[PDB]
């Protein structure tokens, strides 16, 4: 009844579950490719989800491999370790102290069982590149947020199989709005809708209200789910923000699955698509643009938000951009 000595090292590295910073790569190795499995365990548990929602551990976990498992390990970016830091990294954004006490259970779960399913069976391409090699999933979904709506399909259906119904004690009012309120977050993950959220975290920022011994005031549900919806759009955008040897990982696993993309543009034909191709490629610029034009404006927006809880995750953003224009040829 005790744990194996490997078992012991991974709950070491889970000690750093409510940081920044986590070493999510460690951890992917320690728990033989479970990260997503071990880090929602972990978080559940820390949030006594199971409790509150009277989900049996049995159930838990056979969903949790189940998800994890429809994660494709030969996808470089999109698989179960980047699915783990959405996770965790949503995870310590809901902890935040100008969050203190905002949201429900409900919301939480939402917000959590979201960011673990929101990339799940992703082939490792775009919606554009899907759409233009008329794929199944394109047809499917008529074009529009093709992987999105696959995401939420699919992270849905698994709870239909042997003992992976983690929803089972939920009543009906429960379900219907975890559904909508995970439904609405996921498809707010598609980056075509990246500049309409940002328009609209500013504008909650510009009429921001404070309260509950000065925590955010949320009043009507389209605030509450447009704050939830940005929080894991910036834990899907958090790479830039992390500690160095974190974020150089993720680039170099974005890139491999960018330049597999634009070889197969290439070999069809087709245009290669926005630094796609390995031939004319400026990894360090791209990163330096993608931190200007995206991730900084939104996170500089979340911290306004939230202010000052996030300054530390602006300065390392901030330092790391410097780091990588400092890097330019
Ligand atoms: C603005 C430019 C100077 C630089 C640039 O980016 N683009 C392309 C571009 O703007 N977009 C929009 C974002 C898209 N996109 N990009 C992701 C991503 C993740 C990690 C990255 O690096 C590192 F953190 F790991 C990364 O870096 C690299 F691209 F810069 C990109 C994902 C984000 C959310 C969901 C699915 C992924 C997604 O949809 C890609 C297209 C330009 O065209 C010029
Ligand atoms: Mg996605
Ligand atoms: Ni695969
Ligand atoms: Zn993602």
């Amino acid at each position: 009844g005790v744990k194996t000595e490997q078992e012991d090292v991974l709950a070491k590295e889970l000690e750093d579950v409510n940081k920044w910073g986590l070493h999510v790569f460690r951890i992917a190795e320690l728990s033989g490719n479970r990260p997503l499995t071990v880090i929602m365990h972990t978080i559940f548990q820390e949030r006594d989800l199971l409790k509150t929602f009277k989900i049996p551990v049995d159930t838990l976990i056979t969903y949790l491999m189940t998800l994890e498992d429809h994660y494709h390990a030969d996808v470089a970016y999109h698989n179960n370790i980047h699915a783990a830091d959405v996770v965790q990294s949503t995870h310590v954004l809901l902890s935040t102290p100008a969050l203190e006490a905002v949201f429900t259970d409900l919301e939480i779960l939402a917000a959590i069982f979201a960011s673990a399913i929101h990339d799940v069976d992703h082939p490792g391409v775009s919606n554009q590149f899907l759409i233009n090699t008329n794929s199944e999933l394109a047809l499917m979904y008529n074009d529009s947020s093709v992987l999105e709506n696959h995401h939420l399909a699919v992270g849905f259906k698994l709870l239909q199989e042997e003992n992976c119904d983690i929803f089972q004690n939920l009543t009906k009012k429960q379900r219907q709005s975890l559904r909508k309120m995970v439904i609405d977050i996921v498809l707010a993950t598609d980056m075509s809708k990246h500049m309409n959220l940002l328009a609209d975290l500013k504008t909650m920022v510009e009429t921001k209200k404070v309260t509950s011994s000065g925590v955010l005031l949320l009043d009507n549900y389209s605030d509450r789910i447009q704050v939830l919806q940005n929080m894991v759009h910036c834990a899907d955008l958090s790479n830039p923000t992390k500690p160095l040897q974190l974020y150089r990982q993720w680039t170099d696993r974005i890139m491999e699955e960018f330049f597999r993309q634009g070889d197969r543009e290439r070999e069809r034909g087709m245009e290669i698509s926005p630094m796609c191709d390995k031939h004319n490629a400026s990894v360090e610029k791209s990163q330096v643009g993608f931190i200007d034009y995206i991730v900084h404006p939104l996170w500089e927006t979340w911290a306004d938000l939230v202010h000052p809880d996030a300054q530390d995750i602006l300065d390392t953003l901030e330092d790391n951009r410097e780091w990588y224009q400092s890097t330019i040829p």
